[PDB]
RNA sequence: AUCCUUAUGCACGGGAA
RNA sequence: UUCCCCUGCAUAAGGAUGAACCGUUUU
């Protein structure tokens, strides 16, 4: 049983609405695999693992459906921010085919440094699906 | 998960024998 | 007690298609 896989990097993921689509898409379409990114205001990576369609249309989903480069406003416990959402992007770092994936879920993690970011990836054998920085 | 159509069961109202 | 009509609830069959402020996971 091999299972599609695609991989992408997004340079800002702070609004919610988004997080939102990504885990819940993620969970609908079984799809396993992970979402990482480095401090809460950081940049990071998307891996989704599965069938054929669900891969294809999820990547239809983070490319074409969702626009990363619209501004937002954050609801805060002290009062609405001015979200600068102009200078985000995502694209697609791979596709292909897995033989098997150590990926038990679908979860979105948020890591310290870049380090603890690869090393969690090491748990799984992914680390060389990031290009760093 | 939502809409519509068909079939069955239960409850209420109106009319006939 | 039977028949006819309207409204509400549950089950089954068939056809068509969306949203959702949320983080190691609550198919």
């Amino acid at each position: 049983t091999v299972y599609h896989c695609k991989v992408f990097q997004f340079k800002n993921l702070q609004n919610p609405k988004i997080r939102f689509k990504l885990k819940m898409n993620s969970k609908e379409l079984s799809l396993k695999g992970l979402c990482l990114r480095i401090r809460d205001d950081g940049p990071g990576i998307i891996i989704v693992v599965g069938n054929e369609k669900s891969c294809k249309f999820y990547e239809n989903l983070v490319m074409k459906r969702i626009k990363w480069n619209e501004d937002f406003e954050l609801h805060t416990n002290t009062g609405d921010i001015k979200m600068d959402m102009h200078n985000n992007s995502i694209s697609k770092t791979w596709e292909g085919y897995l033989q098997d994936c150590k990926f038990k879920g679908w979860f979105m993690k948020v890591c310290n440094d870049q380090d603890s970011l690869l090393r969690t990836l090491g748990q799984f054998d992914s680390e060389h699906f990031y290009s760093p920085v």
